[PDB]
């Protein structure tokens, strides 16, 4: 089967939410300020090709992205890859190419409900005045804004924890599990 055609086929099944998620998960290869021209998934895939992160004989990053955005359907149809295989692969030390920090933030975004997102905005406003926040922003946009204002980063989780602890233990658990494993180092 044809590599380029397959990339297009996958791209056609990815929606605007998927694209925004994939862009977020690609941050420690495609800097935030270089993502604006990327208007669809195929364009993201072409940027990854240019970086030799994606090629005919190297599908590992594409598989990891699709797995972490939960497009198990596309992994089966277009990449003949199962959830079981990805769990085994990504649980092997060194195999994952997305940073534990970036995965951690993404996993918080997956858990947060619409009402919890309203709470996150309100609580962050109590903790910080530097961020520009509005009602239309999703949690990933909030994280990007927190990073812009240098109140969130790999070793700077204080505000994130203060907000999450007031929303749901589940979120704080994601952060604490990440922190523990990171210091294990």
């Amino acid at each position: 089967l044809d590599f380029s055609r397959n990339l297009y086929d996958i791209g056609e099944q990815l929606d605007s939410e998927d694209l925004a998620s994939l862009k977020f998960l690609s941050l420690d290869y495609i800097p935030q300020r270089k993502q604006e021209p990327i208007k669809d998934a195929l364009m993201l895939f072409q940027r990854l090709q240019e970086k030799r992160m994606l090629e005919e004989s190297n599908l590992s990053f594409l598989k990891e992205l699709l797995f972490r955005i939960n497009r198990l359907d596309l992994l089966i149809t277009y990449l003949n890859t199962r959830k079981e295989e990805m769990e085994r692969e990504l649980q092997t030390p060194g195999r994952a190419q997305i940073s534990a920090y970036r995965v951690m933030l993404y996993q918080i975004s997956e858990e947060v409900s619409r009402s919890e997102l309203r709470s996150f905005k309100a609580l962050l406003q109590e903790e910080d005045s530097k961020c520009k926040l509005d009602d239309d922003m999703n949690l990933l946009d909030i994280f990007i804004e927190m990073e812009k204002r240098v109140i969130l980063g790999e070793g700077k989780l204080d505000i994130l924890k203060r907000v999450c602890a007031q929303i749901n233990k589940s979120l704080l658990k994601i952060i604490n599990d990440y922190e523990e494993f990171s210091k294990e180092r």
